[PDB]
């Protein structure tokens, strides 16, 4: 085959969509192998930019085709550069950016861990005429710098592997499997903006929702829950454009749960205390102990989830 | 006709819009033909890549074009490969993406059953110069892995027809019918988001304007029963951004439907209980046993409702 | 002139933006003309694709230019094939695709009735060079279907009419007055959706704005109005997203401004029956008859609105 | 210089964007200039369409590129004819589409008098090689007709000015001056949908919460103030996606300050009256004196507001 | 190396997005260099427009790229002129457009100022091969005008720096350096929109929290305090399409805390109040003294948060 080494730079990762599952990475691209020598005019390299590299292309000259597997759409590519060096070596820096989606896992929302891949990888050739050797990548721009709500921590991670693809096997008997170059960036999600827009206000609409049981009759606290559910369906909105929709449940929407679970059940106790009275002359306060209890088990159950 | 065989390969689902009834998929395309031997450079097959296609295409090669008829605007189309083995066989390799759309029923919105549909079709020839022998999907990426909230079940189905298009008779007499691939990917809804997002909210807010009836005077429960309409408005409004506008009525739907039935019922319940009084002395008890008759009969008509 | 017959395709019409006043169009189109004689290999007739039918244009080929009048932006066209018989005829197909917008009256929202125009017209030919002689307009996908909400009826009536442009008689004298082909599909809104959405909900917190007179004293009913007050400007926001702004009122706004009337109505006609008393002695029961009048005349503005 | 004549036709204005302050724009430009006479195939004129005219051009045709300096991106620019009279004069005839931008004041909101600007002007060519002799706009299609909510009112004004550009004056001595035409189109916003959505639920908002005056005791009054003050929030939500953020108040949005100042003014109020009393004795009716006062006041604030 | 000289003309800055941290400038770029002496036809300089100048590129003449770093997806050219003196002096030039994005702090919200920065760097030649020599940036336009809430000032700074790649060290193994242009525009939020849109309702709603405490007994302000919770709930919804999600805190969402703060620990203090009976005999008005202590306090908060 053909040795191809891959030098990626990254300017910046932005736009990060945590609904769509999908990020935006701008960069530049740099490929190198090495081919038969050739002459160019003067001892300098040749550069070749964009637009008229096709000249070169229809001329005869072997460029491979770089695509990114993991990309939504077309990758919004601008300029070229083939340069030439006389010795053999032919390089082709390319410049992308494009939308790449990931797995995204939301076990635990607000102290999210996450990773962002990049996946590289020859449209035609197969592993036997074009083997990448090596692949360094630069992140020098966002090395330990605070990008959105995203704390970039660490290096790139890099990896060489032979990915096999068995769509093209109808047309190649044996040979047609792939060089696969995934690079990993390590991202931990920074949760003091989540602390105080959403736990903290949920955790005192439970407290809220907790002094019901202070009260001494019956409407006054019926009409306290109500206008608590009102809220609690008001704090159900705002988590709607956060996330996506999982088939699990995160830690805001176990909490949002939670609250709708204890207001009911708060409704439903004192439902069943009035309903305590068979004539009318009972008191009702033997069931009314919950005003040290209930915050016991809410915070035991609370406990119980964190870990 | 000459013998056309497609091989799609599939890299991935995602973006289904449930409001749009569109859904986006990337993958490959591989189509292959016979045409007469060749010479190419060496017993090694030659590759054309993209942007030098078009030599071979004026230099007169017959390169039929595949065309998505479902598509919603044109297919993002990437890389495209044509390779020529020197036997004879033509193979066309490209990479399609684009918004595919489809009937997409929505009878039972939370467990919906459905299918993602690709169809197609050759933009020029019909079938007595391009036929489709067969097609086989690749379908390995995701084959039993789940995508947002949809849980892929089975392989895709695969399909020949011959559709006939009338608006081509103006100008071919008789052959003026068209070849079909479709290709059809079964997929299942995951109902665990809707099951504690909205269906059991919804249901604690039915119980809690059933407790309406538990109350002793007038004033105290209208303004129950106005404060819980409030609220099932609110509900009314989150269901606005997760369905399209239906003819029909889902689950969800008929369930607020259902809530604004039970609390307006409720509502004139208890203006015709104080209206019985004719001189201001009769008590209303009489009419109030609905405080277990009443949640009975909701639930028949929910029980109604599922089958 | 040069004679020639169109024959319009439409695929589906999809993505009804009533607040845009767009809609979105697929299908294909079929112009055909006549020409000199020519030779082409074999009795065959000639196939040119797309991206080499400039060469035919280059080559010196009359082929016209059909642009949609009504579109919004440019028709994301796709395929184009140049089909050549070799008795003279040449056929021109192409696939269309763009946002068309028309004038789209809302004089009546929920039970509208309205329709979908397509206008082509060629960019450079006047009718003394180009005259079209007849459209047949085969819309058998979408005959008897139903789209997202609107429920099609009939055929597409076709029409041929010669428009004038007075832009463009600085440079031609007297010949500058253009072919016009106009295609008509009347489209009929289904009300099912609003009709259980919008309308019976204003109704229903309509009667429960009535309910308010049954109360005893002040305070009670000021709340109970001021509540019911709260939910209609609930209703006022959940129709911003539905119709855009226009000059007059539809049925639901004329219900939304209905609902206020009659809810500060009955706050300003309260207040008046608590300011009756000018020492504190007088009853208010004379003035609070309305019971039983109030929804008759309301009814009857309702009937008068209807027709 | 060369003199050139232009002819723009404008199609239809849609899509007025009030937030972005821009708005888009169809139609039609035709140039117009006097070269070297010609020889052309036949007495007719000739006619090249687009895709081919860069034949033309490479050819050694002298053709001016038009820009439309107020534009919001490329305009995306359709059909271009070229058309040669024999006689010499060449004329460029191209549809344009784009969006414009201007200053669009909102010191009325409601009742609006803005005007929409084209400016064009030659991107290479300074007034010394091209000069413009006049423009006449056929605004015949919307010339007395109404686009969303905006009611077109007159002919469009022409001028013709020489702007100068200063960034130029680094590599041209002298003659650095370019062409301007500008293109006004006045336009007046129809203020119904506003004053039966907006100003008159709000003034009926401030008489709800002047009629807080009239009840008895505390609490009620308080309870009644802060529910109107939840619905002024809920108008205040309505008002963010109806026009964009400015540095200067509209009718709208003081009406919004005014009615918060109203019920917090009406909350001071009574809490003074009740501070009133040092020993719980004083009757509070002497301050209550503003159920007729505060309103003719409100009012004249209102009628100085107006002028 | 070969000297450039640029002059950067700013059109209009427009469409400042606060949320993804981008905005948009419309202007035109001019390069300027020297090369070897050449012939044109006559003395006056050559000019080649736009879908030309590729076959001077092809041609032999050198023309080197110019990428703006900081962009957001690839500029939106349009025109482009390369205009030749026959002294030897070639001039390159273009309009661009695109979306820049910056670091843009957001310690203070209402109060921000902010800088606009455009970075300009050759994308081929290293600063061996071509070194800016000046920059003179004409923001004739912006100077001192207002563009949507932002007020410019003063002129905009220039600058010349040599900036390092070490990704390209891999294929070049001295000189690896590019040149910088860096342009700044200082811009300063004007905050008045904001100063009567949230921090007076926002310091009012504050006023109405602080009003609890006038109350007589229990329940009624415990609803009182529940209802201000709800509308401090609902001007928590107003913010979050305002700034994007920050690690840290601005002055607003600061308020919104201080809100919540202050709310609930009014519902905790009058909880502790009442429960301060321990036989229900005591009164409850020793610990009710903070309606003169816990707005003086709470102006002491908010004094020690604004510097
Ligand atoms: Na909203
Ligand atoms: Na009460």
């Amino acid at each position: 085959p053909v040795d191809v080494s891959v030098s990626i730079f990254i300017n910046k990762i932005y736009g990060v969509n945590t609904l769509e599952q999908t990020y935006k990475v701008d960069g530049y691209i740099v490929a190198q192998w090495t081919g038969k020598p050739r002459k160019t005019p003067g001892d300098k390299p040749l550069i070749v930019e964009n637009t008229q590299i096709e000249r070169w292309i229809n001329n005869g000259l072997w460029v491979p085709a770089l695509e990114f597997i993991n990309v939504v759409g077309s990758p919004d590519t601008g300029n070229k550069r083939l340069m030439l060096f006389p010795d053999g070596r032919v390089i082709y820096n390319a410049r992308f950016l494009g939308s790449f989606s990931n797995d995204m896992d939301f076990r635990l929302f607000p102290f999210d861990r996450q990773q962002f891949v990049l996946e590289l990888e020859p449209f035609s050739y197969n592993n036997q005429q074009l083997r990448f050797s090596d692949i360094q990548v630069y992140t020098e721009n966002i090395d330990n710098e605070e990008i959105d709500e995203w704390w970039i921590r660490g290096k790139a991670s890099t990896h060489i592997s032979d990915i096999r693809y068995d769509h093209l096997s109808s047309v190649q008997p044996n040979q047609n499997e792939f060089s696969r170059i995934t690079v990993r960036i390590d991202a931990v999600r920074n949760p003091s903006y989540y602390l105080w827009s959403f736990i903290l206000p949920l955790g005192l609409i439970i407290a809220a929702s907790w002094s019901v049981f202070w009260l001494e009759s019956f409407s006054e606290r019926l009409q306290t829950s109500f206008t608590l559910m009102l809220t609690v369906v008001a704090y159900a909105f705002y988590t709607s454009n956060i996330l996506p929709r999982l088939p699990y449940t995160t830690v805001i929407d176990q909490m949002i749960i939670a609250g709708y679970g204890s207001i009911f059940a708060a409704i439903l106790l004192i439902i069943f205390a009035h309903h305590r009275q068979a004539n009318g002359v009972e008191d009702d306060l033997l069931i009314q102990r919950c005003r040290l209890a209930f915050p016991l088990g809410f915070l035991a159950i609370g406990c119980v989830l964190v870990i």
